[PDB]
């Protein structure tokens, strides 16, 4: 409760930053697809013994390009749908035509990001180029960080033209339909010569990219101090101490470093699906099935610990109603109803116990006692023992990860809640 | 005024179609964007004397490529932006999640276009094969009629499943960001099954494709249908008989018809700027340009007849207050406003007109007596003169069509608008 007065207020200044939540928010959109994907990708790669036959008799030798179509059509692309979503979201916001202000993102980031891919000769300094070709790749999870700031750009002044009502005018006689359009005729046109116009810049620079100026610059060394210890460390332990505050640091920080997390997540991703080793640990999915295992704390081991141990009422209902929601990930009914959120006491392990699962997690993947994520982006609510499997692309070392964080968690909170059951069953008993 | 319960109830049924509906207002939202994307192509194309090289010394040798840019990101992306409209609009309609049915529907598209290219040089059956790509050619006009149809089949699908409650049930303390995903998930994974299936199948056929059967069974035929005489002629009669019933002919046909009409102005787009001779008469620009000259039917002629020829004390006036908006090709103060609307004398001329000018044009164009449309897509608000010029790619062959235009409807309408007036003078006198 206490120091309050030095988190909370920035806390709230953060998660009402419109910028970050523009971009939070609008990554939702891609979130049902990444998954939908992964249904595919993970049906396609599963492990099954006679399974890589068991499929080739029915449909034939190639059964599995098919089931790398939608993977294509959803992980190659997060960063396109996730350009709409961030401008219409801020759009939303500035109450402007959102349909507009999120398309108009949608052209801005293609005309961004050039319509040729150039094969070279092996140190010749001479090549060939394919034309009307959009690169996939910069579609994909490489480049929802130009995603991201053209679409804040373009939106930004996208709204503050019509805001300053630099607008076309039309007769009040003609249909609402043509109203809007030619509204945003003006604005729109503007926005694409800014963007083009920064284009040309960096067209004339070392980096011949919008794209690669902000890879190099950004993307890059970013997703360094993404996949450090310390990031993942210093990620989780911002998003709790924010759950302290009651609020969802989860989806907040999530929201900030979900760029970089499923960037990581994606590399791994491709590397997998072709046979080769899976670079890194840090992934989207890393926290989400081998950290937040029953929710944000451990929380899962807490709720088997009130359904085991909790000798008061209070408790062995709290218990009783939420491992269902648990077993599934989802604890508002912990967090809130224990409570945890600013509860000095069950605030320790709440804290606590995910930076010590995120050191052992961590390492062990290292160490190479345990799988790594194969980078299917399965969702962040499942069941706590198919994930691990299912998250390592099939791997049986991650289902034992969790078994062991579970009992690892499952002991550094239970002395906490007994001194929780024994404060409980005092008032409960009346005693003032 | 009396055949108006012959067509009056089919015209009224059509505009609620809730499909050609989606459709037409789908496209409006490519509008804008190729009305942007033609200021930049009739930039780096006008044929103005000493202008090709005034610009190539202040920029470089290389300048129009810079002005292809915009162009690549508006005309090369019209299906892409169209599905987005019509999946959404077609959800909008339905009630549900428009935002995903239309980022639904975008991710449909991609998945059934194939992400290869394949070159050949010809003769040896020797081939390069790119991978990690989408077909910009696919993303332009060549594909909008297979947008429609994957829209349309994608959002169907859509809204049945979710009506039918087939979603999953989130907790009620779960955030409203987490309900509206989930919500979809289902849905979504079941929509891309069905669409992903629809694939393999042509992907076992002569067609091979998706983009390939859509274009030889409907996109190919239909296509000659509407750069064929009739086709800009039925087109053009039903333009007018359906104002003569009050509604909007124009935004009728257009969005019915335009999925072809702006095809033929991207291929007479795709020559122009590679110094062609531009194949089609008729597009989109054909009849905004040089038919529909100050709006529903040359009605600019019969306005400027008012403020010469301005017996009564009304028809005086409406000319003096209707130029202005007829000078932008808007002639909703002559349409409503005189009643050419219902009214069966001056809708004699209303009708003729364009069917005349239709022809002294598609003739004219024929017999290389005037330029074919540059397909700079300018917006049909374009003023008369200027027009002709830049709807042609700056040949002069167009300012004269105008004119000769011009005068023969100042000439048709001419003694309507003086029975007409004839009338209206004597109900304002007091006589008969
Ligand atoms: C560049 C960005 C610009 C793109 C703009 C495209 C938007 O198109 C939109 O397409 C919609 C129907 O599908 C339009 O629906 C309307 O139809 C009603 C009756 O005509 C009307 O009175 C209502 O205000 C409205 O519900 C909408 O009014 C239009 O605005
Ligand atoms: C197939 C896949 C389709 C998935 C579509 C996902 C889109 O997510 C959507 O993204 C929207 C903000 O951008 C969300 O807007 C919210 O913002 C408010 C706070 O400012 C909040 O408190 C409101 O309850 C809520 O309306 C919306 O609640 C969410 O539902
Ligand atoms: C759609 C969405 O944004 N999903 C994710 C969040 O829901 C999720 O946070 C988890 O949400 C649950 C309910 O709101 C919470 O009970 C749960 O405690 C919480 N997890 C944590 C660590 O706080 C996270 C998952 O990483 O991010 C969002 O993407
Ligand atoms: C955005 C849009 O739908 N534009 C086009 C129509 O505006 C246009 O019809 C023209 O609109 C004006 C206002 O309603 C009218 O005054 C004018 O008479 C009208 N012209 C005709 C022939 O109806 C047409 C242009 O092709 O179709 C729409 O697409
Ligand atoms: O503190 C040593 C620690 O690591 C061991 O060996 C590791 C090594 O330390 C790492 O550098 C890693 O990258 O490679 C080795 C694993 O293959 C042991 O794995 C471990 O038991 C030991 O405690
Ligand atoms: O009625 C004759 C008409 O055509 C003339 O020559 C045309 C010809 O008719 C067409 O077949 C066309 O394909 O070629 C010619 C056009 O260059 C004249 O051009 C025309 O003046 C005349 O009215």
């Amino acid at each position: 409760r206490f120091l309050e007065k030095y988190v909370m207020p920035v806390a709230g200044k953060v998660a009402e930053q419109r910028h970050l939540l523009a971009i939070r928010d609008g990554l939702v959109l891609t979130m049902p697809f990444l998954i939908i994907g992964s249904i595919f990708l993970i049906i396609s790669t599963l492990p099954i013994p006679g399974y890589s036959e068991f499929m080739a008799s029915l449909f034939g030798k190639n059964w599995n390009v098919a089931l790398g179509y939608p993977v294509s059509a959803t992980f190659n692309i997060m960063a396109l749908i996730a350009v709409f979503g961030i401008a219409y979201r801020l759009g939303e916001y500035y109450k402007v035509d959102a349909l507009a202000s999120g398309a108009l993102s949608l052209v801005t980031f293609l005309l961004a990001t050039p319509f040729q891919v150039a094969y070279i000769m092996p140190g010749t300094k001479e090549s060939i180029l394919v034309d009307g070709v959009i690169p996939a790749a910069l579609m994909g999870s490489q480049g929802l960080f130009v995603a991201m700031i053209i679409a804040i750009i373009s939106t930004e002044i996208y709204r503050f033209l019509v805001q300053k009502k630099m607008i076309i005018k039309m007769p009040e006689t003609v249909p609402p339909a043509v109203t809007r359009s030619f509204a945003a005729l003006i604005p729109g046109f503007i926005v694409v010569t800014v963007v083009w116009i920064i284009r040309l810049i960096f067209e004339h620079t070392t980096f011949g990219s919008i794209h690669n100026v902000v890879g190099k610059l950004l993307q890059e060394p970013l997703s360094i101090l993404g996949a450090s210890l310390w990031g993942a460390v210093i990620a989780v332990i911002l998003v709790h101490v924010l759950w302290a505050c009651g609020i969802h640091g989860a989806t907040i920080v999530g929201g900030v470093m979900s760029p970089i997390w499923l960037s990581l997540m994606d590399q791994n991703r491709i590397a997998f699906q072709a046979g080769q080793d899976v670079p890194n640990t840090i992934t989207a999915q890393f926290f989400d099935l081998w950290i937040y295992m029953g929710g944000s704390g451990a929380t899962l081991a807490l709720v088997v610990g009130m359904l085991l141990f909790a000798r008061s009422q209070q408790l062995k209902s709290l218990g009783r109603l939420s491992i269902a929601p648990g077993i599934f990930n989802i604890n508002e009914m912990v967090t809130f109803g224990m409570p945890i959120v600013m509860n000095p006491l069950l605030l320790i392990p709440f804290i606590v116990v995910p930076v010590v699962l995120t050191i052992v997690s961590y390492f062990a993947m290292e160490w190479g006692l345990v799988a790594r994520p194969s980078g299917a982006a399965v969702t962040w609510t499942t069941p706590i023992l198919f994930s691990g499997y299912l998250g390592s692309g099939g791997k049986i070392s991650g289902v034992i990860l969790q078994l062991v964080n579970f009992a690892l968690a499952f002991v550094i909170y239970l002395p906490f809640l007994k001194i929780w059951d024994k404060q409980k069953i005092a008032e409960e008993k009346g005693e003032a």
